[PDB]
């Protein structure tokens, strides 16, 4: 059944506050952003594809800019995107969990990926 899943970031740090959320194929998922920093903007963006697809669209996202959530207008390999956080903002993006799987979510902002990532486990 629908649930929301909390995260934020990790204060101040270029992290999120959780580094692994689990869900069910199919299940509808809110994810609910909480940016705990006041200076940061960050993002959650659900991608497909390993640490290099994430890379390719984290580096697309330095010339895509803020009007287009730092991300490509190329949502091939993009299942979800919350909104832009702003500095102590909360965000939520909706969505039907993807296949049986392991999936990264990262942040697009410049500069906070590869550290700003984690995994997604659907069962
Ligand atoms: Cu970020």
């Amino acid at each position: 059944g629908p649930v929301t899943i909390e995260i934020g970031s990790k204060g101040e740090e270029l992290a999120f506050d959780k580094t692994e959320l689990t869900v069910s194929a199919g299940q509808t998922v809110t994810i609910r952003f909480k940016n705990n920093s006041a200076v940061q903007q960050h993002n959650w963006i659900l991608v497909k594809g390993g640490e290099a697809e994430a890379a390719n669209i984290a580096n697309a996202g330095l010339s895509a800019g803020p009007a287009a959530n730092y991300l490509p207008a190329d949502k091939s390999n993009i299942i979800a995107e919350s909104p832009l956080a702003n500095g102590n903002e909360t965000v939520e993006v909706t969505f039907t969990a993807p296949a049986a799987g392991t999936y990264l979510y990262i942040c697009t902002v410049p500069g906070h990926y590869p550290l700003m990532q984690g995994k997604l486990v659907v069962n």
